[PDB]
């Protein structure tokens, strides 16, 4: 199996008008990100997904259809984390099974769990389904114990907070980092991260991989010069509402978008002078 | 078709080494709830009784449980938020043809939701349940605009501000109002409040109603020194883990309490002992 | 030797147009304050004086019109907290020897001080004026070693958490609680403070005192009312602009209140209206 | 005068026992900025140099002391921002005609101010000094509000947000930008920043130089290896309290860097191995 380096497109998913997958649309999505933006791999079922918006069985349909739109060489990484233990546990053994190459899990939100409990929800989960787990981002001293499971093989760190990063950089130099904020993509690169996972990627990856490696390549003034123009990209979406707007550019390129599933709201047709005049000027 | 002013037991729930619902354990922490404790009701799957970790199937199994539980002199509250809205519906009209009161949904969260789009997750459920609402607890504006729909009958107030539930008490008089806060009882009463619903009126209903009551009839200084080892009660128990640990005061009673859902652990037996050294000067 | 508790205001200060104090102004406000509103005592440079935009000369300025305004009866607490610990100690000699009940200072804010800085910081300032000494803001073992003083004879309770000031009224029953959440009166009051310090006081301390009083006596809805229609006065000035605000009513009384220290902007002459339909519902 | 790119200490200033400014001390502190770690400038009263503990004489002092020490071909910057406005004026003016190349000015803190109370404060220093001003403390438009103004050349920019940071670098191409991070000097760096400011720069400055020196021109990796370097020695010098520490390196050098300003602590004896260890390892 692989390493998991490179750019993942945070799987965006489409829906009919009452919050069920629209799978052909679905199935454009992950091709999309793959043959038109060129990224490594997708993330599937993460936040970006409108996953926790989901029951079990759609979770299990759309980690069906993104394993079957794309070539075997496509990195895989599955979001299986859910506050029900055993969903995520059936999840897991579910996308383990068909042949994702590693799962991941969203901490345990909504009660304070202690470290403990947090702790043993993801060795809980790697026992039940033997497969490579990376976590979500916690003191570098808990880090330290996380990964020291052998399984546990790295973390998507999406705090904005760099001297955290360059610490866990430092203390873990054989472990997995993938940074999840595409508005700070060259600070992450230059930080040390071996990759990352986004939403707008979706839109915007072939000019992502330009700054992972103009950034990495030296050139960190031109990659910047293209973080310059992601982020006038990544403000506008985050100003519309990220996830519909971002499928209402991908319907731009005659793709199936569909709906988000309520309680998202549709595009509001009221921002869609300003969407047209951005998906002109940086031709989307 | 009844009156929703009380106090409120947010019901605990028992379950095995699998995390499936320990049904028999479910039926006597109900009972203890109305019987021995003497409370005016039941809230059903909202957070005390970890009703997030659940699928649908346990949520549907407890609301049954608790009703066959419980004589019809007891006020039911189905709690029935969730970030699925079909789900949400799903277990609204199921807890609704079953004979609960009221429903009551948890604010949409994880994401980033809009204001509209909380709204029209309220106004979606109410359509397809027509049961009475309560909301959780967004500005006074906001809940104008909320309180003006007609079968949102009030909100399960948790948010620590005094100032802000005055506001809400005069702006809308003919609304419920039931406190979430235990350890703040008092305060919540002479801000004149029509109810409580708590996880430690499981162990400590009886106290609380004599808050609830001392404090109506201005013998305040009598409800306060009450409150003031209510929270002898609360703190100890939220230094140990409140919901093992409430059910373990329970299991002191005869109640099969069994074990949390994980990632909930169990009760650390490290605090046993100031435990039941608790249960003996409070007499629990 | 005076007895603390009862109701304090806190001491507004007008200023010209340089920033100078108007000390006839100030002279009014304190008689205002005890005559008009019939307080208890005062609170001088405290937040409400704009204390800290103050020099040095300028602070011990209003500390002595605010003595010679007010009869031996009167109580005078004395905020002389600072960043500079020596200006602290230089005002807290200052106050003390006008005759000043008790010293007020402010826990240093600004730089991330540890506990220990903090302590030594309250300790020093009575170590250099002997008197006594009401801390103003951390933790209940921490108040603990900081009550363990007998110099330190309480606290000024500014934070809106009703569990932490139910918890330090139960652990020290000998210490002087004084609360300084105007719109949050009837719930300090049944919470067992001795008395309060607000800045609206100067404005409308008769409904405070029936508040306190009421509250006290389980005319509880009388004081909850009470409650209501200050709440209306204090949410109006807040949204004007309330020290500002508070001193234009006092205006209206024929004070001479003179201007906010820059950068504190005056009243803007657009609320005028709605301030004046304010003063005349509630005779202000 | 000079146009202010580049590499500032954040000047430590070292006292007696009874808080007075050891002036040789402090002409030590100055020239081992300048002559040892090779900066290009001084910052001047900013909070490393425990400014907000000073007196207005005191502030001056160090205004005094600090260009004495110091070649004309030294940037000097002078923060003269206090909530007294008629302070910040005197010290701007005063800092002035003793030569200071820029004033700088902390936003009004503890009291809420509005953006407009801020703005006017800003415009009202700098037209009693007619000085450039370096702003500091927030939106883009309210940036580009103060921004507008010839006069305010630039923003020490603290905030560890790189998304914003990103868009004021696009939005003011020509204003200065210096960075008050020490531990991301590299990735302010290849932000696009003009230089920096920071206290560890008494201490690191010439590994800091190095970092800002390799980023720029694309040797991104050996700056980022750096960067580690600087970070444990940051990490370390903030848990045994930066200023005082840091003083103590200094001590090491042979100046007299004396004693923190109470109520700061002096450097405890516990860390003397850990900080000698740190010395030894990165030469310092
Ligand atoms: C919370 C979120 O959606 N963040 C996404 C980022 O791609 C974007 O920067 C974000 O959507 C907007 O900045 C991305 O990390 C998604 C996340 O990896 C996922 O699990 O879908
Ligand atoms: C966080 C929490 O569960 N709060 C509970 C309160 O009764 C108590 O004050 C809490 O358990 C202890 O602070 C209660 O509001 C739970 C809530 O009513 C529910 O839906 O179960
Ligand atoms: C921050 C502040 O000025 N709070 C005041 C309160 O009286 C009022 O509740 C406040 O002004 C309006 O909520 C009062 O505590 C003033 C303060 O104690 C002081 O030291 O002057
Ligand atoms: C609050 C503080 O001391 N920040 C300093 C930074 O150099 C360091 O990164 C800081 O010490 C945390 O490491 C520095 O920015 C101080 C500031 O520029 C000043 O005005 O002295």
């Amino acid at each position: 199996n692989k390493d998991l380096k490179g750019l993942y497109a945070a799987l965006l998913v489409p829906f009919d008008e009452n919050g069920q997958v629209n799978e052909q649309g679905l199935k454009q999505i992950a091709q999309n990100a793959i043959e038109t933006e060129e990224l490594d791999g997708l993330y599937v079922n993460g936040s970006s997904g409108e996953n926790f918006l989901l029951n079990t069985e759609q979770k299990k349909q759309v980690f069906k259809v993104a394993k079957e739109a794309v070539g075997d060489k496509v990195k895989l990484i599955a979001q299986v984390g859910s506050l029900d233990l055993n969903e995520a546990i059936e999840l897991g053994k579910y996308a383990t099974e068909l042949g994702y190459d590693a799962l991941s899990a969203v901490t345990p939100f909504y009660y304070p769990f202690t470290f403990e409990e947090i702790r043993d929800y993801y060795f809980d989960i790697i026992e039940a389904t033997q497969n490579n787990m990376i976590i979500y981002a916690i003191s570098i001293e808990q880090f330290s114990e996380l990964f020291n499971h052998e399984k546990i093989v790295g973390v998507k760190y999406t705090a904005p907070n760099f001297f955290l990063l360059e610490r866990i950089r430092k203390a873990f130099p054989d472990k997995l980092i993938l940074s999840g904020f595409d508005e700070m993509l060259v600070q992450a690169t230059i930080s040390g991260v071996d990759g990352a996972i986004g939403s707008t990627y979706n839109v915007n990856g072939r000019r992502a991989r330009k700054i992972f490696d103009l950034a990495r390549q030296g050139q960190i003034q031109e990659a910047y010069q293209l973080q310059h123009d992601s982020n006038d990209i990544i403000e506008t979406v985050l100003s519309m509402g990220i996830y519909p707007t971002l499928k209402e550019i991908l319907r731009h390129r005659g793709i199936d978008a569909g709906l988000p599933k309520r309680p998202f709201k549709p595009f509001n047709e009221a921002h869609r002078q300003t969407l047209d005049q951005l998906i002109a000027k940086y031709d989307l």
